DNA sequence: CTAGTTCAAAGTTCACA
DNA sequence: TGTGAACTTTGAACTAG
């Protein structure tokens, strides 16, 4: 055999998660996105048809579809906190 | 028993008051580091639950009329 | 006598076509 | 523009005895 270090990915685009944001293992991109959304309530539109894969590479071509994964995923709005 | 600065469950007497975790931890970092704030506001921000965070200044001043002693911390 | 600590998960910044 | 890597506080759980 050979010694295994953990590693944790994002479960809302696969990329490298650091730890756990707003309920789920997420990266920092995804954690970010996440709060500037519930911060100000912004809201979005999928140019194509809300079906968009949502991935490293992808993650930014629509904010609707990363959005409604973090929710699918289980991330919480009421873990995000007011402004400090 | 309620945190007498923010109102959120008291964990027990915690420098001569009833307070959460979080009052706690923030009244002893800011006597150890010696800790100095400024108002975003007016100096009568609210201080709850949802709000302690918003405000170092307001959080600290209603530590000490709530009661807290700095004398009670450790030094260093 | 009536205190102490840790560190994940919250927060915020700022370089970049 | 809006992103995300790299940073600063916070507080739930727990310590010694
Ligand atoms: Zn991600
Ligand atoms: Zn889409
Ligand atoms: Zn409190
Ligand atoms: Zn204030």
């Amino acid at each position: 055999g050979s010694h295994m270090f953990t590693k944790h990915i994002c479960a809302i685009c696969g990329d490298r998660s650091s730890g756990k944001h707003y309920g789920v293992y997420s990266c920092e991109g995804c954690k970010g996105f996440f709060k500037r959304t519930v911060r100000k309530d912004l809201t979005y539109t999928c140019r194509d048809n809300k079906d968009c894969l949502i991935d490293k590479r992808q993650r930014n071509r629509c904010q609707y579809c990363r959005y409604q994964k973090c929710l699918a995923m289980g991330m919480k709005r009421e873990a995000v906190q007011e402004e400090r």
